[PDB]
Protein backbone atom coordinates (compact mmCIF):
# COMPACT_ATOMS: atom_id res chain seq x y z
CA UNK A 1 0.00 0.00 0.00
CA UNK A 2 1.32 3.94 -0.71
CA UNK A 3 2.03 5.87 1.82
CA UNK A 4 -0.24 8.23 3.09
CA UNK A 5 0.36 12.23 3.16
CA UNK A 6 -1.86 14.97 4.52
CA UNK A 7 -1.89 18.54 3.70
CA UNK A 8 1.04 20.67 5.73
CA UNK A 9 -1.77 22.49 7.73
CA UNK A 10 -3.68 19.27 9.59
CA UNK A 11 -3.67 18.37 12.94
CA UNK A 12 -2.70 14.82 14.32
CA UNK A 13 -3.06 14.66 17.86
CA UNK A 14 -3.48 12.04 20.74
CA UNK A 15 -5.74 11.96 23.60
CA UNK A 16 -6.41 10.80 26.67
CA UNK A 17 -8.96 11.16 29.68
CA UNK A 18 -7.59 12.27 33.40
CA UNK A 19 -9.63 9.27 34.78
CA UNK A 20 -7.80 6.76 32.72
CA UNK A 21 -3.83 7.64 33.17
CA UNK A 22 -3.55 10.25 36.09
CA UNK A 23 -3.53 8.31 38.96
CA UNK A 24 -3.01 10.25 42.27
CA UNK A 25 -6.93 10.28 43.08
CA UNK A 26 -6.62 11.31 46.59
CA UNK A 27 -3.52 13.49 46.34
CA UNK A 28 -3.46 17.19 46.94
CA UNK A 29 -7.15 17.58 48.42
CA UNK A 30 -8.89 16.45 45.00
CA UNK A 31 -12.31 15.59 45.66
CA UNK A 32 -13.93 12.36 45.40
CA UNK A 33 -15.68 11.61 41.81
CA UNK A 34 -18.21 9.59 40.32
CA UNK A 35 -15.68 7.26 39.19
CA UNK A 36 -13.81 6.93 42.01
CA UNK A 37 -17.33 6.08 43.71
CA UNK A 38 -18.03 3.38 41.06
CA UNK A 39 -14.82 1.91 40.87
CA UNK A 40 -14.60 0.89 44.51
CA UNK A 41 -17.96 -0.48 44.87
CA UNK A 42 -17.32 -4.02 43.68
CA UNK A 43 -19.25 -5.75 40.49
CA UNK A 44 -19.14 -2.25 38.54
CA UNK A 45 -15.84 -2.86 36.83
CA UNK A 46 -13.84 -5.61 35.48
CA UNK A 47 -11.74 -7.61 38.23
CA UNK A 48 -12.18 -4.59 40.45
CA UNK A 49 -9.82 -2.57 38.67
CA UNK A 50 -10.10 1.25 39.29
CA UNK A 51 -7.84 4.49 38.41
CA UNK A 52 -6.81 5.12 42.23
CA UNK A 53 -2.73 4.87 40.34
CA UNK A 54 -4.05 4.25 36.61
CA UNK A 55 -0.75 5.34 34.72
CA UNK A 56 0.74 7.19 37.27
CA UNK A 57 0.71 10.68 34.94
CA UNK A 58 0.34 13.16 37.54
CA UNK A 59 3.36 12.01 38.71
CA UNK A 60 4.92 11.47 35.66
CA UNK A 61 3.57 13.86 33.13
CA UNK A 62 7.06 15.53 32.58
CA UNK A 63 8.54 11.92 30.37
CA UNK A 64 5.00 11.41 29.40
CA UNK A 65 5.09 15.33 27.29
CA UNK A 66 8.78 14.26 26.27
CA UNK A 67 7.34 10.77 25.00
CA UNK A 68 4.64 12.69 23.00
CA UNK A 69 7.46 15.45 21.56
CA UNK A 70 9.66 12.31 20.50
CA UNK A 71 7.09 11.18 18.00
CA UNK A 72 6.74 14.55 16.79
CA UNK A 73 2.98 14.85 18.46
CA UNK A 74 2.29 18.58 18.11
CA UNK A 75 -1.34 18.54 19.54
CA UNK A 76 -2.28 16.82 22.51
CA UNK A 77 -6.48 16.31 23.79
CA UNK A 78 -6.88 16.14 27.70
CA UNK A 79 -9.22 16.36 30.09
CA UNK A 80 -9.58 18.23 33.75
CA UNK A 81 -10.71 16.25 36.33
CA UNK A 82 -13.27 19.03 38.02
CA UNK A 83 -12.76 17.35 41.68
CA UNK A 84 -9.27 18.43 41.47
CA UNK A 85 -10.14 22.17 40.96
CA UNK A 86 -13.35 21.94 42.97
CA UNK A 87 -13.65 19.44 45.09
CA UNK A 88 -16.88 19.43 46.09
CA UNK A 89 -18.00 20.98 42.66
CA UNK A 90 -18.16 24.75 43.49
CA UNK A 91 -16.95 26.84 45.63
CA UNK A 92 -13.76 27.13 46.93
CA UNK A 93 -11.13 26.42 44.17
CA UNK A 94 -8.70 23.74 44.80
CA UNK A 95 -4.83 25.71 44.51
CA UNK A 96 -2.55 22.52 43.80
CA UNK A 97 -5.22 21.14 41.35
CA UNK A 98 -5.10 24.48 38.97
CA UNK A 99 -1.64 24.35 39.45
CA UNK A 100 -1.13 20.91 38.02
CA UNK A 101 -2.78 22.17 35.09
CA UNK A 102 -0.49 25.34 34.78
CA UNK A 103 2.71 22.50 35.12
CA UNK A 104 0.82 20.20 32.49
CA UNK A 105 0.26 22.90 29.71
CA UNK A 106 3.14 25.35 30.13
CA UNK A 107 5.05 21.57 29.49
CA UNK A 108 3.10 20.94 26.19
CA UNK A 109 3.61 24.47 25.12
CA UNK A 110 7.57 24.91 25.97
CA UNK A 111 7.75 21.40 24.10
CA UNK A 112 6.00 22.41 20.96
CA UNK A 113 2.81 21.14 21.83
CA UNK A 114 -0.65 22.80 21.31
CA UNK A 115 -3.20 21.43 23.94
CA UNK A 116 -6.59 20.78 23.38
CA UNK A 117 -8.76 20.53 26.57
CA UNK A 118 -11.93 18.48 27.11
CA UNK A 119 -13.60 20.31 29.99
CA UNK A 120 -15.88 17.37 31.24
CA UNK A 121 -14.60 13.53 30.66
CA UNK A 122 -16.87 11.69 33.01
CA UNK A 123 -15.18 12.83 36.57
CA UNK A 124 -18.53 14.52 38.14
CA UNK A 125 -17.47 15.46 41.89
CA UNK A 126 -19.32 13.03 43.56
CA UNK A 127 -20.79 15.85 45.75
CA UNK A 128 -22.77 17.15 42.91
CA UNK A 129 -24.15 13.23 42.41
CA UNK A 130 -25.22 13.27 45.71
CA UNK A 131 -27.66 16.24 44.41
CA UNK A 132 -28.68 14.31 41.34
CA UNK A 133 -25.76 14.38 38.79
CA UNK A 134 -26.89 15.43 35.48
CA UNK A 135 -30.21 14.91 36.40
CA UNK A 136 -30.55 18.52 38.13
CA UNK A 137 -30.02 21.35 35.96
CA UNK A 138 -28.27 23.24 39.04
CA UNK A 139 -25.26 20.84 37.88
CA UNK A 140 -25.18 22.19 34.70
CA UNK A 141 -24.76 25.79 36.50
CA UNK A 142 -21.84 24.70 38.17
CA UNK A 143 -20.34 23.10 35.12
CA UNK A 144 -20.09 26.46 33.61
CA UNK A 145 -18.63 28.61 36.21
CA UNK A 146 -15.98 25.80 36.22
CA UNK A 147 -15.89 26.47 32.66
CA UNK A 148 -15.39 30.02 33.09
CA UNK A 149 -12.63 29.07 35.50
CA UNK A 150 -10.75 27.29 32.95
CA UNK A 151 -10.93 29.50 29.94
CA UNK A 152 -10.19 32.56 32.43
CA UNK A 153 -6.73 30.59 34.13
CA UNK A 154 -5.57 29.01 30.10
CA UNK A 155 -7.65 30.25 27.73
CA UNK A 156 -4.76 32.58 26.82
CA UNK A 157 -2.82 29.55 26.45
CA UNK A 158 -5.37 27.09 24.94
CA UNK A 159 -7.12 27.18 21.82
CA UNK A 160 -9.00 24.45 21.00
CA UNK A 161 -11.80 23.46 23.81
CA UNK A 162 -14.55 20.40 24.29
CA UNK A 163 -17.29 20.96 26.33
CA UNK A 164 -18.38 17.53 27.00
CA UNK A 165 -16.73 14.10 25.86
CA UNK A 166 -19.26 11.73 24.46
CA UNK A 167 -22.65 13.03 26.17
CA UNK A 168 -24.63 9.92 25.14
CA UNK A 169 -22.63 7.52 26.66
CA UNK A 170 -22.28 9.47 29.99
CA UNK A 171 -26.14 9.62 29.66
CA UNK A 172 -26.76 6.55 28.16
CA UNK A 173 -24.33 4.16 29.70
CA UNK A 174 -24.39 5.99 33.06
CA UNK A 175 -27.62 6.73 33.72
CA UNK A 176 -30.04 4.31 31.27
CA UNK A 177 -27.72 1.24 31.80
CA UNK A 178 -26.25 1.42 34.54
CA UNK A 179 -22.95 0.20 33.30
CA UNK A 180 -20.73 3.71 33.93
CA UNK A 181 -20.91 5.96 36.66
CA UNK A 182 -22.99 6.66 38.48
CA UNK A 183 -24.77 3.72 37.65
CA UNK A 184 -28.11 4.48 36.85
CA UNK A 185 -30.56 2.41 35.18
CA UNK A 186 -33.58 4.52 34.21
CA UNK A 187 -33.95 5.75 30.64
CA UNK A 188 -36.32 8.56 31.08
CA UNK A 189 -33.34 9.96 33.87
CA UNK A 190 -31.04 9.50 31.15
CA UNK A 191 -32.95 11.29 28.76
CA UNK A 192 -32.70 14.08 31.30
CA UNK A 193 -28.98 14.04 31.92
CA UNK A 194 -28.39 14.60 27.95
CA UNK A 195 -30.86 17.29 28.19
CA UNK A 196 -28.62 19.09 31.34
CA UNK A 197 -25.21 17.81 29.88
CA UNK A 198 -26.39 19.80 26.43
CA UNK A 199 -27.90 22.86 28.37
CA UNK A 200 -24.53 23.73 30.07
CA UNK A 201 -22.64 22.74 26.29
CA UNK A 202 -24.39 25.34 25.01
CA UNK A 203 -23.94 27.90 28.04
CA UNK A 204 -20.22 27.20 28.58
CA UNK A 205 -20.28 27.96 24.51
CA UNK A 206 -22.09 31.41 25.02
CA UNK A 207 -19.80 32.51 28.18
CA UNK A 208 -16.66 31.45 26.08
CA UNK A 209 -17.70 33.92 22.76
CA UNK A 210 -17.42 36.70 25.13
CA UNK A 211 -14.13 36.38 26.18
CA UNK A 212 -12.92 37.18 22.46
CA UNK A 213 -9.96 34.89 22.81
CA UNK A 214 -8.29 33.60 19.83
CA UNK A 215 -9.69 29.95 20.18
CA UNK A 216 -12.69 27.85 19.37
CA UNK A 217 -15.33 25.75 21.15
CA UNK A 218 -17.36 22.62 19.85
CA UNK A 219 -18.76 19.21 21.58
CA UNK A 220 -17.38 15.51 20.93
CA UNK A 221 -19.38 12.90 19.98
CA UNK A 222 -19.40 8.77 19.89
CA UNK A 223 -20.48 7.87 16.38
CA UNK A 224 -21.54 4.73 14.70
CA UNK A 225 -22.28 4.53 11.24
CA UNK A 226 -25.26 2.83 10.59
CA UNK A 227 -26.34 -0.21 8.07
CA UNK A 228 -29.31 -2.20 7.43
CA UNK A 229 -28.74 -6.36 7.95
CA UNK A 230 -30.96 -6.57 4.53
CA UNK A 231 -32.79 -4.59 1.58
CA UNK A 232 -36.18 -5.31 3.27
CA UNK A 233 -37.75 -1.94 4.14
CA UNK A 234 -38.51 -3.22 7.99
CA UNK A 235 -34.52 -3.42 8.09
CA UNK A 236 -33.96 -0.44 6.44
CA UNK A 237 -36.35 1.47 8.61
CA UNK A 238 -34.87 0.00 12.24
CA UNK A 239 -31.16 1.14 10.58
CA UNK A 240 -33.03 4.65 10.71
CA UNK A 241 -34.27 4.43 14.25
CA UNK A 242 -30.80 3.14 15.44
CA UNK A 243 -29.21 5.70 13.72
CA UNK A 244 -31.67 8.36 15.48
CA UNK A 245 -30.02 6.99 18.39
CA UNK A 246 -26.57 6.49 18.14
CA UNK A 247 -25.96 9.37 15.80
CA UNK A 248 -28.85 12.07 15.23
CA UNK A 249 -30.15 12.73 18.21
CA UNK A 250 -26.50 14.76 19.60
CA UNK A 251 -26.14 15.81 16.27
CA UNK A 252 -29.05 17.49 15.70
CA UNK A 253 -29.05 19.15 18.94
CA UNK A 254 -25.67 19.89 18.98
CA UNK A 255 -25.68 21.47 15.29
CA UNK A 256 -29.38 22.71 14.74
CA UNK A 257 -30.72 23.32 18.35
CA UNK A 258 -33.01 20.38 18.00
CA UNK A 259 -34.03 16.98 18.85
CA UNK A 260 -34.87 14.38 15.97
CA UNK A 261 -38.89 14.46 15.45
CA UNK A 262 -38.98 10.60 14.94
CA UNK A 263 -36.97 9.79 17.81
CA UNK A 264 -39.41 12.17 20.36
CA UNK A 265 -42.26 10.33 18.93
CA UNK A 266 -40.50 6.85 19.48
CA UNK A 267 -39.65 7.72 22.68
CA UNK A 268 -42.87 9.33 23.53
CA UNK A 269 -45.13 6.36 22.64
CA UNK A 270 -43.06 3.61 24.74
CA UNK A 271 -43.39 6.50 27.57
CA UNK A 272 -39.90 6.82 28.08
CA UNK A 273 -39.33 10.71 26.99
CA UNK A 274 -39.06 13.37 29.90
CA UNK A 275 -40.75 16.10 30.51
CA UNK A 276 -38.50 18.65 29.33
CA UNK A 277 -39.03 22.36 29.75
CA UNK A 278 -40.95 23.63 27.03
CA UNK A 279 -38.68 26.36 25.83
CA UNK A 280 -36.03 23.23 25.01
CA UNK A 281 -33.08 24.73 22.95
CA UNK A 282 -35.14 27.36 21.43
CA UNK A 283 -33.69 30.04 23.61
CA UNK A 284 -30.43 29.08 24.21
CA UNK A 285 -28.79 27.39 21.30
CA UNK A 286 -25.31 28.38 20.39
CA UNK A 287 -23.34 27.11 16.90
CA UNK A 288 -20.44 25.70 17.53
CA UNK A 289 -16.24 26.37 15.83
CA UNK A 290 -15.97 22.43 15.03
CA UNK A 291 -17.78 19.01 15.80
CA UNK A 292 -15.57 16.53 17.36
CA UNK A 293 -16.23 12.61 16.21
CA UNK A 294 -15.28 9.75 18.41
CA UNK A 295 -15.51 6.57 15.68
CA UNK A 296 -14.66 3.43 16.48
CA UNK A 297 -17.02 0.65 14.20
CA UNK A 298 -20.00 0.27 12.56
CA UNK A 299 -23.75 -1.16 13.32
CA UNK A 300 -25.64 -3.08 10.62
CA UNK A 301 -28.88 -3.65 12.53
CA UNK A 302 -31.93 -5.86 11.85
CA UNK A 303 -35.82 -5.14 12.71
CA UNK A 304 -37.19 -6.54 16.09
CA UNK A 305 -39.90 -5.14 17.61
CA UNK A 306 -39.47 -6.32 20.95
CA UNK A 307 -36.46 -4.44 21.12
CA UNK A 308 -35.41 -1.14 21.85
CA UNK A 309 -36.56 1.54 19.22
CA UNK A 310 -37.39 -1.83 17.34
CA UNK A 311 -34.07 -2.33 16.42
CA UNK A 312 -31.01 -5.16 16.84
CA UNK A 313 -27.63 -5.22 15.87
CA UNK A 314 -25.94 -8.17 14.07
CA UNK A 315 -22.87 -9.72 14.86
CA UNK A 316 -20.92 -9.44 11.69
CA UNK A 317 -18.46 -12.16 10.59
CA UNK A 318 -15.26 -9.77 10.12
CA UNK A 319 -11.62 -8.99 11.50
CA UNK A 320 -12.96 -7.19 15.24
CA UNK A 321 -10.67 -5.79 17.90
CA UNK A 322 -10.25 -6.85 21.79
CA UNK A 323 -13.54 -5.30 22.23
CA UNK A 324 -15.28 -6.98 19.84
CA UNK A 325 -16.00 -4.23 17.71
CA UNK A 326 -15.54 -4.58 13.82
CA UNK A 327 -12.79 -2.97 12.26
CA UNK A 328 -14.66 -1.17 9.56
CA UNK A 329 -12.76 1.89 7.94
CA UNK A 330 -15.84 2.70 5.27
CA UNK A 331 -18.01 3.17 8.09
CA UNK A 332 -15.80 6.79 8.68
CA UNK A 333 -16.11 7.70 5.27
CA UNK A 334 -19.63 7.06 5.12
CA UNK A 335 -19.81 9.19 8.38
CA UNK A 336 -17.67 12.15 7.86
CA UNK A 337 -19.81 12.19 4.13
CA UNK A 338 -22.37 11.63 6.01
CA UNK A 339 -21.93 14.86 8.58
CA UNK A 340 -20.62 17.26 5.88
CA UNK A 341 -24.45 16.47 3.76
CA UNK A 342 -26.92 16.75 6.76
CA UNK A 343 -24.83 19.74 8.99
CA UNK A 344 -23.30 21.30 6.08
CA UNK A 345 -19.57 23.00 6.55
CA UNK A 346 -19.13 23.08 10.40
CA UNK A 347 -15.35 22.18 10.74
CA UNK A 348 -14.78 18.71 12.02
CA UNK A 349 -12.35 17.31 14.17
CA UNK A 350 -11.90 13.25 14.61
CA UNK A 351 -11.09 13.84 18.55
CA UNK A 352 -10.72 10.21 18.99
CA UNK A 353 -10.36 7.12 16.67
CA UNK A 354 -8.01 3.79 18.00
CA UNK A 355 -8.48 0.13 18.41
CA UNK A 356 -7.93 -2.19 21.60
CA UNK A 357 -5.28 -5.06 20.90
CA UNK A 358 -3.75 -7.84 22.76
CA UNK A 359 -0.48 -5.98 22.71
CA UNK A 360 2.77 -7.17 24.97
CA UNK A 361 6.64 -6.56 25.27
CA UNK A 362 8.97 -9.44 23.49
CA UNK A 363 12.07 -10.72 23.56
CA UNK A 364 13.64 -7.57 22.35
CA UNK A 365 11.92 -5.24 24.14
CA UNK A 366 9.49 -4.07 21.25
CA UNK A 367 5.72 -4.14 21.03
CA UNK A 368 5.08 -4.69 17.38
CA UNK A 369 1.12 -3.92 17.32
CA UNK A 370 0.41 -4.52 13.46
CA UNK A 371 -2.60 -5.03 13.79
CA UNK A 372 -3.29 -1.23 15.51
CA UNK A 373 -0.94 0.19 12.37
CA UNK A 374 -3.12 -1.71 9.85
CA UNK A 375 -5.90 -0.43 11.61
CA UNK A 376 -4.96 3.09 11.39
CA UNK A 377 -3.77 3.43 8.19
CA UNK A 378 -6.97 2.06 6.68
CA UNK A 379 -9.07 4.43 8.76
CA UNK A 380 -6.71 7.68 8.19
CA UNK A 381 -6.83 6.45 4.15
CA UNK A 382 -10.55 6.87 4.84
CA UNK A 383 -10.60 10.16 6.18
CA UNK A 384 -8.20 11.41 3.44
CA UNK A 385 -10.31 10.66 0.79
CA UNK A 386 -13.40 12.25 2.88
CA UNK A 387 -11.10 15.43 2.51
CA UNK A 388 -10.58 14.66 -1.34
CA UNK A 389 -14.97 14.60 -1.22
CA UNK A 390 -14.40 17.94 -0.18
CA UNK A 391 -15.47 17.41 3.92
CA UNK A 392 -13.89 20.16 5.90
CA UNK A 393 -11.81 17.92 8.04
CA UNK A 394 -9.12 19.85 9.99
CA UNK A 395 -7.38 16.91 12.43
CA UNK A 396 -7.80 13.55 13.71
CA UNK A 397 -6.40 12.33 17.48
CA UNK A 398 -5.12 8.80 18.22
CA UNK A 399 -7.24 7.14 20.87
CA UNK A 400 -4.75 6.74 22.92
CA UNK A 401 -1.36 8.07 23.66
CA UNK A 402 -0.92 5.15 26.21
CA UNK A 403 -2.55 2.00 27.28
CA UNK A 404 -5.39 3.53 30.27
CA UNK A 405 -8.15 2.42 32.63
CA UNK A 406 -10.72 1.48 29.70
CA UNK A 407 -13.76 2.34 32.38
CA UNK A 408 -16.01 -0.84 32.96
CA UNK A 409 -13.41 -2.89 31.33
CA UNK A 410 -10.48 -1.93 33.31
CA UNK A 411 -7.11 -2.42 32.32
CA UNK A 412 -7.74 -5.60 30.29
CA UNK A 413 -8.57 -3.38 26.82
CA UNK A 414 -5.25 -1.46 25.68
CA UNK A 415 -5.72 1.45 23.41
CA UNK A 416 -2.40 2.98 23.63
CA UNK A 417 0.34 3.71 20.42
CA UNK A 418 2.40 3.51 23.93
CA UNK A 419 2.11 0.18 25.89
CA UNK A 420 2.12 0.61 30.16
CA UNK A 421 3.25 -1.99 32.44
CA UNK A 422 0.86 -1.72 35.15
CA UNK A 423 2.97 -3.27 37.72
CA UNK A 424 6.02 -1.19 36.89
CA UNK A 425 4.78 1.95 35.05
CA UNK A 426 7.27 1.69 32.17
CA UNK A 427 6.06 2.66 28.78
CA UNK A 428 7.69 1.12 25.67
CA UNK A 429 6.36 3.32 22.44
CA UNK A 430 4.67 0.55 20.04
CA UNK A 431 5.37 0.49 15.87
CA UNK A 432 1.91 2.27 15.46
CA UNK A 433 3.31 5.57 17.17
CA UNK A 434 6.56 4.91 15.03
CA UNK A 435 4.30 4.79 11.81
CA UNK A 436 2.29 8.07 13.50
CA UNK A 437 5.47 9.36 13.41
CA UNK A 438 6.55 9.24 9.84
CA UNK A 439 2.88 10.09 8.78
CA UNK A 440 2.49 12.91 10.89
CA UNK A 441 6.55 13.84 9.17
CA UNK A 442 5.31 13.29 5.99
CA UNK A 443 2.55 14.99 5.96
CA UNK A 444 4.70 18.25 7.57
Amino acid sequence: MEKLRFPKDFIFGTATAAYQIEGAYKEDEKGESIWDRFSHIPGNVAKMHNGDIACDHYHRYKEDVQLLKSLGIKSYRFSIAWPRIFPKGFGEINQKGIQFYRDLIDELIKNDIEPAITIYHWDLPQKLQDIGGWANPQVADYYVDYANLLFREFGDRVKTWITHNEPWVASYLGYALGVHAPGIKDMKMALLAAHNILLSHFKAVKAYRELEQDGQIGITLNLSTCYSNSADEEDIAAAHRSDGWNNRWFLDAALKGTYPEDMIKIFSDTNIMPELPKELFTEVFETSDFLGINYYTRQVVKNNSEAFIGAESVAMDNPKTEMGWEIYPQGLYDLLTRIHRDYGNIDLYITENGAAFNDMVNRDGKVEDENRLDYLYTHFAAALSAIEAGVPLKGYYIWSFMDNFEWAEGYEKRFGIVHVNYKTQERTIKKSAYWYKELIERSN
